[PDB]
Order: C-alpha cells, then structure tokens, then sequence
C-alpha cells in the first residue's frame, strides 16, 4: 500500500490563495506563508495548478517555458523555498503538468511556425485545409474550430483547447525525449506527484478524418480514442517514471469510464491514479454549460461504477471540488444560510470515507460557496467567451440564457479569493483582487473557523485525523447498502476484519436508517448535525436534517 492510498491531499490554486505583494494575484510566498495553516489541518500532500512561465490566456494552462516559474507566482528560488517548507513539515507536492498543448509563444511554436521546413514544424500538427475551409470538421473547446491558419506558411495548425495552446505532437519522437527531458527537470527537484491534464488526448488520429455525426455529438470522446496513447503513457513511465519515486495522477477527461484501467492498472506501468469526471459533471449536459436535474440515485451509483474500475491493480481519486467546476456545497449541498454548514460537513464526512485518495478544494473546508454573478465580467473566463462565441452569436442562445446557466456551472465559482478573514478582501490582498471576493466572507473566512470548534473547518480536521487512524477508511473496500436509495446515503468501509459504516442524510427533513440485516452499532466515530449518537447495539438510526456520521459496527 503506497503513502500515496492513504494520504489526503489539497488541492491550491496559487492564483487565488493568498496575495503576497498587492497585485491582487496570490503567489508563492503566499502558499509558503500558509503551509502551518495547511499542516495544521491534516493535509500530507499539496497539488498546485501549474506554476511555469504562461501568457495566462488560461491562467497557467498555456504554458510558455517549461521551465521557468510564472512571473506572477516569484522566481525559481520561491519555488524552491516553498520545496523546503513543504519538506521541514513533512509534506509532498504534486505539480500539474500541461502537455497536450503549450501556449503558442513557446519556443518550439514560434520556430515552428516560421516555414514548412523549420525543424520544429512537427512539434505541432500542420495541415493544408480541405475545399477551401479547415482540414477536417473538429471542433475546440474553448469555441469555434480546433483548426487556426496560419498566414505564414497557409497551413493550419491543431488546437483542441484555445487558439494560444497549440497542440503538441506525440508522433514525433523528438518532442517526447523533450518533454521527458522537461519532466526529469522537475522530478531532480524533488516534486512527490506530477498530475497530468487532458492525458486522455496526447494521441491523435493519423489521416485526421471527419468526425461523424454520432461523434461530433460527443467530441470530446472522440479525442481520447487516438491509437497510440497507451503506448506513449508506457514509454514515458519507461523512460520517466520507472526512475523515480513520484506518484502519477491522470485528468481522463473524456474518456468513457469503462477504458480508465488501462491508464490506472499498476501492472501496465502507465499512471498510479485516475482523475475521472463521471460524478463531477454527472448534472452536467454534453454542452458542459447546461444542468441536468439528478438524484441521489444517481449520485451513488455513478460512484459505484466508478469504485468497480478500480478492480484489484487500479486506483482512484475522489473529489467533490476543483479549479474547473461550481463550488461543492453549491452543487451537492445546501448553500442557503441556515443549511450550508450542516450540508457542508456532511459533504466532508462523503469526501473523507471514500475509497481512494481525496482531494479537498481549496476553501470547501470552510463552506465556501458560488459567487452571486450580476455583470459580464464577473464571468470572464476563456471557457464562457467560447460558450459565447459557438452558443450566443451563433443564436442558439441568449446572453441571458448563457448567464443564468454559466452563474451555476462557472469555473469562476471555484476560483474566488480564499477567504482568510474579515479584513478588506478577506485577507486575501492588499490590492485590488484579479476575480472579486464573495460578499460572504464576512461570514465564511479561516480565522472565525479555526477559532470555533463546532465550524465546517473543525470537521474536516477532525475527519482527516479519524481517517488517518483508521485503515478501513482509505483503503478499505467499499460496498453501498442500497443503490436505489434517493434520501439517505449507506455505505460501508472494511479491511482485516473492522467494519465501518457512513450514513449521509442528503434531505433538508427527518429522515431514518435501518441497518443491514444482522449488523449493529458498535462504536460512534463522528457525527454532524446530530443532537445524540445511537445506543450501542443500535440496529437503525433517526436522522436529522443533512445528519452525517461514522459508525464502527459489529
Ligand atoms: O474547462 C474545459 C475543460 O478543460 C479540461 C480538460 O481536461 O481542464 C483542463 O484543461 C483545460 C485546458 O488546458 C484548462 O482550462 C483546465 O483548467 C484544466 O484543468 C476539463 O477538465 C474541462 O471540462
Ligand atoms: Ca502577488
């Protein structure tokens, strides 16, 4: 059992977790200045969204220099203080590595783009259009045709992502020796865990034919089925990973679940655990903008097909949160003022007792939640403007209709100011911040919450130590008590012998649980939203309102 099935990670987007400076950006001394902060809570290992040299088109995603720190966090010596301080508290740090694209003021593109001939031209796919339009009918993400040409040479150059993140291309035997190069530059400073975004698309379709119509319904699919990828997944941990001692994490974005083994398995020697999107956009329309009513039912039994391709060899993250979605209280719970905290900490009790290894979000420890959107600009966002540009001019849709959709799906909801006090800003700058801080921060802000043991920060605390107490809990199996059940969530935890069981009241109303034939209550670990914990020897539970507990049971 590597550190890395028992560890809790958390998860920080250094452009909005603490300013250092007044520009209104966080930055490296900002993380190092909260590590105590962070070590205080529980948290083992800290994933940060990338870090390196980038234009910032998508904040960090368009990566100009592998390897230089982006001018906004510090220098390299920030990056290697923050290394130290991580390491004198005994904490790992896993970096996002963005290599299905770069920003196309990379190095490499701009010689590439110079001439046919040039000796980078195939560090990117180049290609003649077809009957006067684009090479073939795929379409971007961030809106419009993943095709741009180019009035340079007249060809076209591929882009799933924005215009500025040009794709690089795998096919090219060169390019990969360079990106492990790049990666070995990085692991020789130490780095515990590399995360890989989008490490479903690396391999693209030789010939580059049309998407049918079945697959342009569902693009993004479509681009996870190049033929080679599981072959260079393996020659990179050959070449890369074989040599060191990190852990890797693939973002399978777009992948249908049932191929997640194949990137997961320990014994094809690709990556160690799968970032995957089947319960985090399981609302979610095939738009990626629009939301779709669900249940409860739904909700589990997506995390059960989820645990089910874990098998034996596989092993997965789990998370409620993260930079690319609405805020999890938001989202799974109740955000309302009288039942944000009590749904929040039953969130935490969810998060905390899955199989696999959490991530916890930035700021979903102390209950933050969606930003209130009123204007234009507080939605700014490379995702939306391409919302804008294939949903609104084309006339599918109104501005209003975008809007009313995009305020509760909006990665800006995830990306506000973190909220360390009731200061100006929350704390979070002395300036002006790049995205404005949530109004509720004079009631949702670190300091009230470490101050108050009975706060959404306090459970989490006390969550994280019963877990890494009890083995059962990270990685024990796990087995849901009633699938079809749409009010009270049961599932329990075993390994070596122990049972555990975790009952989640999702209803805003009294709810009860009667416990699987032949079990009882034998211990009661935690509780939230509880006024007393059952009798030993209880064979069913009255639940509160949003209730959670975890029980030992004989
Ligand atoms: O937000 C659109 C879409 O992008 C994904 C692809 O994995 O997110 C990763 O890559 C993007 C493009 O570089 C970034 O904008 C994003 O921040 C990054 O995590 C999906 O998760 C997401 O649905
Ligand atoms: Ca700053």
């Amino acid at each position: 059992a590597p550190w890395w099935k028992s560890a809790v990670f958390y998860q920080v987007y250094p452009r909005s977790f603490k300013d250092t400076n007044g520009d209104g950006i966080g930055d490296f001394k900002g993380l190092t200045e909260k590590l105590d902060y962070l070590k205080g809570l529980g948290i083992d290992a800290i994933w940060i969204n990338p870090h390196y040299a980038s234009p910032n088109t998508d904040n960090g995603y368009d990566i100009s220099d592998y390897r230089e720190v982006m001018k906004e966090y510090g220098t390299m010596e920030d990056f290697d203080r923050l290394m130290a301080e991580l390491k004198k508290r005994g904490m790992r740090l896993m970096v996002d590595v963005v290599i299905n694209h770069s920003s196309d003021q990379h190095e490499w593109f701009k010689s590439s783009r110079a001439s046919k001939d040039n000796p980078y031209r195939d560090y990117y796919f180049w290609r003649d259009g077809k009957d006067g339009h684009e090479p073939n009918n795929y379409p971007s993400f961030f809106g419009g045709s993943a095709w741009e040409k180019d009035p340079v040479t007249g060809q076209y150059y591929l882009h799933y992502f924005g215009r500025q993140q040009p794709d690089l291309n795998w096919d090219t035997p060169k390019l990969r020796e360079e990106l492990y190069a790049m990666l070995r530059f990085w692991l020789d400073k130490g780095v515990s865990g590399m995360r890989f975004a989008t490490v479903a698309t690396y391999s693209k379709t030789p010939g580059f034919p049309d998407l049918t119509p079945e697959q342009m319904k569902n693009f993004a699919e479509a681009y996870t089925q190049g033929p080679n990828l599981h072959r260079y997944l393996q020659e990179m941990h050959e070449k890369v990973f074989d040599h060191y001692d990190a852990v890797t994490a693939g973002e399978i974005f777009g992948a249908p679940l049932n191929q997640v083994p194949l990137f997961i398995d320990s014994r094809r020697k690709e990556l160690d655990m799968a970032f995957t999107f089947d319960l985090i956009r399981y609302d979610r329309a095939l738009d990626r903008w629009h939301t779709i009513p669900r249940t409860l039912a739904d909700f589990r039994q997506t995390i059960d097909k989820v645990d089910a391709i874990a098998g034996e060899y596989g092993w997965n993250t789990f998370f409620l949160g993260n930079h690319d979605n609405p805020r999890a209280v938001s989202h799974f719970g109740d955000d309302r003022p009288q039942w944000r905290e009590a749904s929040a900490k039953a969130l935490a009790t969810v998060t905390l007792t899955q199989r696999g290894t959490p991530f916890i979000f930035q700021g979903d420890e102390l209950g933050m939640t969606n930003y209130p959107f009123k204007t234009l600009q507080d939605f700014d966002d490379i995702e939306v403007k391409g919302f804008f540009q294939d949903y609104v001019e084309t006339g599918k849709a109104t501005a209003e209709e975008l809007l009313t959709n995009v305020a509760l799906t909006s990665r800006n909801n995830a990306r506000t100011p973190f909220q360390w006090d009731d200061s100006a800003n929350a704390g979070f700058t002395t300036g002006k911040p790049w995205l404005k801080v949530n109004p509720n921060y004079t009631e949702i802000n670190a300091a009230r919450e470490i101050g108050d043991p009975k706060s959404v920060y306090s459970f989490y605390r006390n969550l994280i130590s019963i877990r890494h107490e009890t083995p059962a809990l990270s990685t024990g199996s796990y087995r849901d008590i009633d699938p079809s059940n749409a009010d009270v969530y049961a599932y329990t935890r075993s390994q070596d012998g122990e049972t555990y069981l975790v009952v989640v009241n999702f209803k805003a109303e009294p709810r009860s649980f009667t416990l699987p034939d032949g079990m009882h209550i034998a211990e009661t670990l935690i509780e939230s939203s509880s006024p007393a914990a059952p009798a030993a020897g209880a064979a069913s539970l009255e639940l509160q309102p949003w209730q959670s507990g975890i029980y030992k049971v004989k």
